């Protein structure tokens, strides 16, 4: 941080008035003050010397001197902020390339995206709250989004303040958001209050500046929400506007000379907008609008921004002096007689020359009746200043795009930007792309869909997981995510702490989310060009649908690979992610888009099931290898998709499939007849489908197909059932035994087989999920839960049993074993029609009549204690007195002693008779009415298990279960589900099926757009437009100058000109005000030129439009006048008397050449615009021009005047021979405009124009080998020809005058 | 759309001697 | 000049069952999150003993309205940041 504090002492300056030259009119208290009046009684910080010459009225560029700054560094408010704040004080004069350094490297800021200078009234504003409104959202809201910079006065008054509050408060409300605003002020040094305290001679690394809105006298402090601090010096005091070159200076450089970035440059856009101002308003708008940046005004705001605004419209020459103070005074009433002639007619001047260049200025309007954003004005006042500023540029293509992207302006930039010119590939749309994905905006991926960008090409591997990257962090799935990768262990060794984002933790957070069954998405590297995954499409939607964008995922659904496993994953999704919410407005919505992504599944199944049943059933048992190789109606058992189920196909499926090999139409009674009889189904008394089993009969096939089917199998399991409980009921009724009989060992082994059998029901899944999660989904099981509380309870009675003293209890502890077996005999009305609702209603209902058996419990028992207390003694009696009480309690619970007899019989019928039996009515009436409806579609769904078990199961009663059980047994110790549920299909096949329902997924997609445009709101919006269309239709029903003269700031030579209108130009109209200051230039009294700068003298005597001598002193236009021994400008005024930095008087006369040749194409034809054709002309570019022109010269020699241009640049002998080659053609002679023009030397041309027409071998052979260019230039080449192409505009019109003469194009 | 329609066939609506 | 003159106002708008004026001037207080629900219990308070068919529904239901307000501008303010907003109760 040092090399900062050592640095700024050795870079930049600051000013320094070194004499004492005392000023005439003493200043308020400080009459001590020689014209500056810094800090002392002169203006100096050192000994003011008489320095060999006191000279009067010293010259700011003589007295006034650099020195090297160390008044920089940090600075805080006292008690105002807590933050730290950077500031630098600088020298008036400084190269922007520095401060750009210094802000870059040693303040650390990055380069930004977007550049807005605002600016308006300082101590004397006023505005409306309309106006204030749009401060606090649309100047906030464009600067937020973008990144932008906002570059401003730094003072605490006016405007500045409201830009410093609103800013602020955005800081304080983003609740620790990252990123701030930043905000950078520019002010002169001379205008603050406390600045003493600010100069510290080392580095002031802590400073505390206290500011106090008292002392404010000439003076203005800081503003304290600016984040960074530029104080630009002069040496002066009291001055208001030192500050406004540098600034226009440096936003300058600041755009358009930092990035490039794959190519030539790329210019980040820049916006300078106004409120309400004054005097320092129009110079700082001035200043501007020449350095190419363009300007908003906003209508109905202030007094400068109306006047600006009501002659937007109006032509350059209907400007009048007159007009410019009326509309003056009205909108200035306050200071309306505060103003003089010569400040009307600067400001007519400056108005003037503003309202010239009608590109680079845009009116807000003030609409007023959306008043919709500063957006809409900015994104305009780009595009118009963009095109006319340069025609080549790219950056502006792609750069200005994104920025439409991040305000919603999709009208604006496909109406102007996708209009033509162009010429873009669709893969050069990939970044902006991204960005218009990652910030949510339907409408612009929409476009760029209708455009043409490919999904399947555009998701690449390392962009999926830059989307991962930056997800939205107030969802729920990116706190899980970090929670995980927080929580990740197994990345020892990087340089920093928190590792990376790989792809397998947010599929092991997706597996955790999806369940158990399906593998892992992505895989994990064990460890190119493009790395491409199996499908895109599959992991865009799941960026999408984690993060809640609705249209987004809406959209992109349309063209995924197989739908109907997707709509199901993504509702399967969001409701398990829907339930872990936690938010009362997060969890809604995310369970209405998944209700409508069932419907969208259903409503693509009940198309495609309608166009072919028998292939449409290959569609469920599919395994789909995109989502973890699962198949979809398992997925959808998982989501409790219960509209979906209850289809009525699926069912059909589900039946077809019940009803095994034979037809299904049997009905029940038929079955129990085969059932009863061998070889009846070797008769004709049965059905059969898939006819060559019902034409040929092989009736072992037969009976194995018989059997094959698992209603047989169920039939045969509940009818073993029956016959196992009838015989253990009789066993255990007469034929208990101490000894072992052989029935009790029978139904031992029989119940022996049944628990192996539900063994075997634990270790079967060929899908290898959790062992324990294995075993709890069982111990989840209701029915398993009652079959292994059975088996606890029989082997419990059966060593008691084994006891010979416990023979009474062991033996009626079985009897209980036969209650719990009895009560699987519910698990039958499942199958039932209409029972299995009832089964759900009594598992709904066993929920709280345990909470209300307790609560009768605890209150029998207390009723019980009361009569066993109330009418006894106190006894001792353990077996007497509890049971004849717990009996007493029974007899009443089943349902002068006569008081109190009353009074016990009536409370036993007031709270046992009435209270609990209506706490039941109430309880239970709600515990139905809340469910007596669904229960139908929840019997269906219920209905799949029991199928899938008993496919599972084998077909042997659990008397010859163990025939299978052996085999399974040495099977697996020597070394699959069946095809009919899942299944590897054929690729090909496969293919073939997915481009059906892919065909299908279309035809849905327009019924359903078209019935969903039926809605009565839809309606009642388009006949809203159709009458907004109606009113929109029924709506519906200058003087050329010397312009380049009049212009102000001479080059290179730091004066002024006075300010000329467009009435008092010429030498016919009386301008009584005028009085141009006698201007001579440093160089004005100097060599071969002539001396006549100060020709008050009677030197002046040289000839007037005549040749004296050398100097061809006479006009090629016509002969001057000549007042005071001086000549005028024929054309008009300029507001500069004398000779500037020209030689001679009158025209000093030079010769602009011109080449030109045509432009080739690869072939070697012509080069064709849209009519016209190429044209290429040779340029020079100086080192210290910054500028391509043409290399034409004085005309102070007579032949050698090209070669006064080029010498150094064409060549030394082979130059005469091209000068002899060089008569050629003239297009234009006479005066020409020109900024170096004063009153009185002026520049007369004249123009020739050489040309190659063929572009083979002949004259331009000449011109390539004599070339002898690398002389004392930087660079000269040859370059294309367009309305656009740098230069200076005074040969850019010598350009457009000689274009006409070879039919190229502008 | 009423205030829209009204100000529509609004629009549509829209379309001495000097003695003692 | 008392503490706020807008809870005042506000008290004289609500008393008068002046619901398009109240609904106005309650977007200039100060917090008004303990303003709707001082409102919607004056309200009720006061409707309860109202005596009349039909200034007694109209004087619950800009109550309710007054309910949904301070909700509607919880939930925002929660959701902006939990720990700072939890202090305000
Ligand atoms: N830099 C300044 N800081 C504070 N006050 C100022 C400043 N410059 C002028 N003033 C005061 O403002 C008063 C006039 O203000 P306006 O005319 O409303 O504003 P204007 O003079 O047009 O100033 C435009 C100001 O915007 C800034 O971007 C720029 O620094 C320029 O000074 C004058 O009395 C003057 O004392
Ligand atoms: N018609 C014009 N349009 C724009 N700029 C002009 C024009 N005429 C002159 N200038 C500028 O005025 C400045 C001074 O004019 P001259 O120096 O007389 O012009 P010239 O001799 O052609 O250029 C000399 C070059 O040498 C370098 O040292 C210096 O940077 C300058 O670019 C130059 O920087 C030039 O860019």
């Amino acid at each position: 941080q040092e090399s900062l504090s050592s640095w700024i002492p050795e870079n930049i300056k600051k000013k320094e008035c070194v004499y004492f030259v005392e000023s005439s009119k003493l200043s308020d208290a400080g009459k001590v003050v020689c014209q500056c009046g810094y800090t002392h009684e002169q203006h100096l910080e050192e000994a003011t010397k008489p320095h060999t010459f006191q000279g009067t009225q010293w010259d700011p560029k003589k007295h006034v001197q650099e020195m090297p700054t160390d008044a920089f560094g940090d600075i805080v408010f006292t008690g105002l902020s807590q933050k730290v704040k950077k500031y630098v004080r600088v020298s008036q004069d400084t190269p922007s390339s520095v401060i750009y350094h210094l802000m870059t490297q040693h303040w650390g800021l990055d380069v930004p995206n977007l550049l807005i200078s605002v600016t308006g009234g300082a101590k004397n504003f006023n505005m409306k709250p309309r106006l204030k409104s749009i401060f606090r959202r649309g100047l906030v809201k464009v600067a937020q989004t973008t990144g932008a910079w906002i570059i401003t006065g730094g003072s605490h008054t006016g405007v500045m303040k409201q830009v410093g509050e609103a800013v602020r408060d955005f800081s304080l409300s983003s609740s620790y958001k990252e990123g701030e605003l930043i905000t950078i002020g520019v002010a002169t040094w001379g205008t603050v209050h406390r600045r003493e305290g600010l100069i510290h001679p080392t580095g002031s690394f802590p400073a505390e500046y206290i500011l106090d809105e008292d002392g404010q006298g000439n003076l203005t402090c800081l503003d304290s929400n600016h984040s960074h601090f530029i104080l630009v010096d002069d040496g002066t005091h009291g001055q208001y506007g030192v500050e406004i070159p540098l600034r226009t200076r440096l936003e300058k450089f600041i755009s358009e000379q930092t990035k490039e970035r794959g190519g030539v440059a790329i210019k980040i856009p820049i916006v300078c907008v106004v409120l309400e101002g004054g005097p320092g308003t129009l110079h700082t708008i001035d200043n501007a609008t020449t350095n190419g940046t363009p300007c908003v005004v906003v209508e109905g705001s202030g007094r400068v921004a109306d006047v600006i605004a009501q002659v937007a419209n109006l032509p350059v020459s209907d400007i009048t002096i007159s007009l410019i103070q009326q509309k003056l005074s009205v909108f200035f009433q306050e200071m309306f007689e505060t103003f003089t002639e010569s400040r009307i007619v600067e400001w007519t001047k400056k108005i003037q020359d503003i309202v010239r260049r009608r590109q680079l200025l845009t009116v807000f309007r003030e609409g007023k009746d959306g008043q919709q954003d500063v957006d809409v004005a900015i994104l305009q006042a780009l595009l118009k200043a963009s095109r006319s500023q340069d025609h080549f540029g790219h950056e502006n293509w792609d750069h200005q795009l994104k920025l439409a992207v991040a305000w919603n302006r999709v009208d604006i930039a496909r109406s102007e930007i996708f209009m033509d010119e162009w010429q873009w590939k669709p893969s050069d749309l990939h970044p902006t792309m991204t960005a218009a994905l990652i910030s949510n905006k339907p409408e612009f991926v929409k476009l760029f869909l209708e455009n043409g960008v490919q999904l399947k090409e555009f998701v690449t591997w390392d962009t999926l997981l830059y989307l991962y990257e930056n997800l939205d962090p107030s969802c729920l799935f990116h706190s899980k995510l970090q929670k995980v990768l927080v929580e990740d262990p197994e990345r020892p060794a990087c340089a920093p702490a928190a590792p990376r984002l790989q792809m397998h933790h947010v599929a092991q957070v997706l597996r955790e989310l999806l369940g158990d069954f399906t593998q892992p998405l992505y895989p994990r590297p064990r460890h190119g060009h493009v790395t491409f995954t199996m499908d895109p499409i599959r992991d865009l939607l799941i960026w999408a649908i984690v993060q809640n964008r609705r249209e987004l995922a809406g959209i992109i659904w349309a063209q995924s690979q197989d739908c109907i496993a997707a709509a199901l994953a993504c509702s399967k999704i969001l409701k398990e992610l829907s339930k872990e919410e936690e938010d009362t407005d997060s969890s809604e919505e995310m369970l209405a888009l998944a209700e409508e992504y069932e419907h969208r599944a259903i409503g693509v199944f009940t198309e495609c099931y309608r166009k072919d049943e028998e292939r449409a059933q290959k569609l469920l048992t599919r395994v789909s290898e995109a989502w973890g190789k699962t198949t979809c109606l398992q997925l959808a058992l998982e989501a409790k998709d219960m509209k979906f189920v209850s289809h009525g196909g699926i069912q059909a499926f589900l039946t077809k499939v019940w009803w095994g090999q034979l037809s299904v139409d049997n009905g029940l009674w038929r079955v129990t007849l085969c059932m009863l009889a061998f070889p009846l189904l070797l008769t004709g008394l049965i059905s059969f489908r898939e006819k060559r089993l019902q034409d040929v009969g092989t009736p072992a096939a037969r009976a194995r197909a018989f059997f094959t089917a698992p209603v047989v199998v169920f039939h045969l399991n509940i009818l073993s059932y029956f016959a196992f409980l009838c015989l253990f009921a009789y066993v255990l009724m007469v034929d208990f035994q101490p000894v072992p009989s052989w029935c009790e060992c029978a139904i031992y082994l029989w119940l022996f087989s049944l628990v192996c059998e539900e063994m075997r029901q634990l270790f079967y899944d060929p899908d290898e999920c959790g062992l324990m999660k294995k075993a709890a989904l069982y111990f989840s099981d209701f029915w398993n839960k009652l079959d292994v509380g059975a088996i606890l309870l029989f082997v419990a009675g059966l060593t008691c049993r084994l006891i010979p003293a416990t023979l009474y209890p062991g033996r009626v502890i079985l009897s209980l074993d036969f209650i719990l077996f009895c009560l699987r005999l519910m698990h039958i009305f499942t199958i039932s029609k209409t029972l299995g609702p009832k089964i759900i209603i009594v598992k709904r209902m066993m929920k709280d009549v345990f909470f209300f058996l307790f609560l009768l419990a605890v209150w029998v028992v207390s009723f019980g204690v009361a009569k066993q207390a109330i009418l006894i003694h106190n006894e001792r009696r353990v077996d007497w007195l509890f049971r004849g009480a717990v009996y007493h309690s029974y007899l009443t619970i089943f349902g002068f002693p006569e008081w109190l007899t009353v009074l016990l019989l009536c409370l036993y019928l007031l709270f046992t008779n009435i209270l609990l039996l209506n706490l039941l009515i109430a309880m239970f009436n709600y515990t139905f009415q809340q469910v007596q409806e669904h229960t139908d579609q929840i019997w269906k769904f219920q209905r799949h298990d029991l199928i899938e078990e008993y496919h599972g199961r084998p077909a042997a009663p659990p008397p010859f279960i163990l025939l299978s059980h052996l085999q399974l047994f040495i099977k697996r110790v020597v070394l699959k589900r069946h095809k009919q549920l899942k299944n590897k299909l054929e690729k090909n096949e496969e293919a073939a099926l997915l481009s059906w329902e892919i065909y299908l997924k279309e035809n849905y997609l327009q019924n359903r757009q078209f019935q969903q445009k039926q809605r009565p709101e839809q309606k009642i919006e388009d006949i809203s437009n159709k009458v907004d269309a109606m009113v929109d239709l029924l709506d519906l029903d200058g003087d050329s100058y010397h312009v380049n003269a009049r212009h102000l700031l001479y080059p290179n030579c730091p004066v002024t000109r006075f300010p000329v209108p467009n009435e008092k130009v010429p030498w016919e109209t009386e301008f009584l005000i005028y009085d141009p200051p006698f201007y001579t230039a440093e160089r004005k009294d100097a060599a071969a030129m002539d001396p006549m700068g100060d020709t008050l003298e009677p030197l002046s005597t040289i000839q007037y439009n005549v040749v004296d001598g050398l100097r061809d002193r006479r006009s090629f236009h016509g002969p001057y006048t000549v007042q005071a021994g001086l000549p005028l400008n024929p054309m008009g005024r300029t507001g500069l008397r004398g000779r500037g930095s020209l030689s001679c008087f009158g025209p000093n006369h030079t010769l602009y050449p011109m080449v030109t040749r045509w432009r080739r194409n690869e072939d070697g034809a012509i080069c064709r615009k849209s009519i016209k054709k190429m044209l290429e002309v040779l340029v020079v570019k100086l080192p210290l021009s910054e500028h391509w022109a043409l290399p034409g010269g004085s005309r102070e020699p007579g032949e050698m005047l090209p070669r006064k241009l080029k010498r150094i640049l064409r060549q030394e002998h082979w130059p005469s021979f091209e000068n002899l080659l060089k008569c050629g053609m003239e297009v234009y002679k006479g005066y020409m405009d020109d900024p170096r023009n004063t009153d009185n030397a002026w520049i007369e041309t004249v123009a020739v124009s050489v040309h190659f027409q063929d572009q083979n071998d002949v004259e331009l052979n000449r011109l390539n080998s004599n070339l002898h260019a690398c002389d004392s230039g930087a660079s000269i080449r040859w370059q294309v020809v367009d309305r656009r192409i740098p230069l200076y505009a005074n040969h850019k019109t010598l350009l457009q005058k000689a274009a006409a003469e070879f039919g190229a194009h502008y």
